[PDB]
């Protein structure tokens, strides 16, 4: 007879300030179970690192990411099924979309701990009323834009997911998960991309890089940032008094066109080749179904609980940041689990790379047509 012993190794791509929150939870857990070491290990290119290490027996026990990898990782045999651990009682602890995010074709491979998307994070010392329409957003942008003094109207990391809200504001889509077809060359999608680079890019420092954009906001050199819960401890460490609201509707002849960001469910995944399964299960189950664990992720970072019970906690119900991300998620599209999405993301990031070579003059329509076809050829 025995106990669970040893180590649980968890790979991730969190930056240090987000990680701190997760490490303090690990430390609590290790206080609860002194015979179990929880070890977090940062990977620059986590998806690449897992693909390479998992099959060779060099991968971790667990890893953290949004849910959309679960389809392609399972098809590649890179995950460990946990069907034997999942029960209806456990499933019923989670919101249905978290219930669905944690499985692929009938097998469970993870536990869910949050919902997320990007939203406007605004600095209350620079913006006293956040924008409820794109027009008010643009006026705030105009008010603060002053590149000569290294001041910009907004901070916004640029990549497929980060600008999907705007790309998809006018009925466009990267991918229709009904028909399972990319939508890059739909006029409404083209309209959304042009809108980003015509209406919003001119107010930015002209770089798509994540930490450069974020640092502009953290340094008070932009009044607003488009980012997710994963960035919130960075905002807090910078001493900024902030709020969170959804990207507001663009108005066209009195009509609203709501930006529609992609969003997702955060999962702790079980990796194929896992060495310490029962210990890793116990930690994950704790992390995802203990009230104080989930309350801590939500109150510290703005993560929206998918642990139903805590949604009724007054601590959670009266919290501004979780409410604002929650409002943003209401307009979000849940990322598909289809492995087809892999080439979609590649196609959209490829188009953005070419647009960024010459954003003011690029032929966005023809680029998008070009990448639609590449996606159509690489989709599987
Ligand atoms: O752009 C294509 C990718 O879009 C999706 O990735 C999203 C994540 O889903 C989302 O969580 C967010 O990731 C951040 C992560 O949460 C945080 O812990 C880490 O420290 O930083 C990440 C951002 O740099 O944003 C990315 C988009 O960058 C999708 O999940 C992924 O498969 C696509 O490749």
């Amino acid at each position: 007879m025995k106990i669970e012993e040893g180590k649980v190794v968890i790979w991730h791509a969190m930056q240090p300030n987000e990680l701190e929150v997760f490490q303090s939870l690990a430390e609590e857990y290790m206080a609860l179970c002194p015979e179990v070491e929880i070890v977090f290990e940062q990977k620059p290119n986590l998806e690449d690192a897992l693909k390479a290490a998992i099959p060779t027996g060099q991968g971790p026990d667990l890893f953290i990411w949004a849910h959309d990898w679960i389809g392609k990782f399972a098809e590649a045999g890179l995950l460990e099924p946990i069907d034997e651990y999942v029960t209806e009682d456990l499933l019923n602890e989670f919101a249905p979309m978290a219930q669905d995010a944690m499985q692929y074709k009938g097998h469970y491979y993870a536990l869910p701990f949050a919902a997320e998307t990007v939203a406007i994070i605004y600095n209350k010392e620079m913006v006293s009323e956040p924008p409820k329409t794109f027009d008010e957003m643009k006026a705030i942008m105009e008010k603060y834009y002053d590149p000569a003094n290294e001041k910009y109207g907004i901070a916004w990391p640029i990549n497929a997911y980060f600008i999907s809200a705007i790309a998809q504001a006018f009925g466009g889509y990267y991918f229709d998960d009904k028909t399972e077809q990319p939508g890059l060359d739909k006029p409404e999608t083209i309209e959304g991309f042009k809108f980003f680079f015509t209406e919003i890019w001119p107010y930015m420092a002209p770089t798509g890089d994540y930490n450069t954009q974020q640092s502009i906001f953290l340094e008070g050199r932009a009044p607003m940032m488009v980012n997710g819960p994963w960035s919130i401890n960075d905002v807090k460490k910078a001493g900024i008094n902030f709020g969170v609201v959804p990207l507001p509707p663009i108005i066209k002849d009195g009509k609203e066109y709501w930006p529609r960001p992609y969003g997702g469910v955060k999962l702790i995944y079980f990796a194929a080749g896992i060495k310490n399964k029962d210990a890793a299960w116990k930690f994950a189950k704790w992390l995802t179904t203990s009230e104080e664990s989930i309350k801590t992720l939500a109150l510290e970072l703005g993560y929206i609980p998918v642990l139903t019970k805590v949604l009724d906690d007054p601590e959670i119900k009266n919290d501004p940041v979780i409410y604002g991300f929650g409002q943003a998620v209401q307009h979000a599209y849940l990322m598909p689990k289809s492995p087809k999405m892999s080439a979609v993301w590649g196609g959209v990031d490829g188009a953005i790379n070419e647009i960024l070579q010459d954003p003011q003059n690029a032929d966005i329509e023809g680029i998008l047509k070009k990448y639609q076809q590449e996606i159509l050829n690489n989709m599987q």
